[PDB]
């Protein structure tokens, strides 16, 4: 079927929810996904590694900021 996501910088959540908040679930970007005029984060919130571009409607990266800001490797 022709659904076609019109937004090329659209995301629904290719990840999980609440993980090792220092290993995964760490959004460190604010960029148009390099195709856009909008600016989103890349959370690697996963069991090991995976994307989480949360921006459409709810970002929540605002809170995850204090998560990504926890220590540094």
């Amino acid at each position: 079927f022709p659904m076609f996501k019109r937004g090329r910088c659209l995301c629904i959540g290719p990840g999980v929810k609440a993980v090792k908040v220092a290993d995964i679930e760490k959004a460190s970007i604010m960029y148009p996904s390099n195709n856009c005029d909008k600016i989103e984060v890349i959370i690697t919130l996963k069991e090991n590694k995976g994307q989480r571009c949360l921006n459409p409607k709810s970002k929540q990266a605002r809170l995850i900021i204090k998560k990504v800001e926890r220590k540094n490797f």
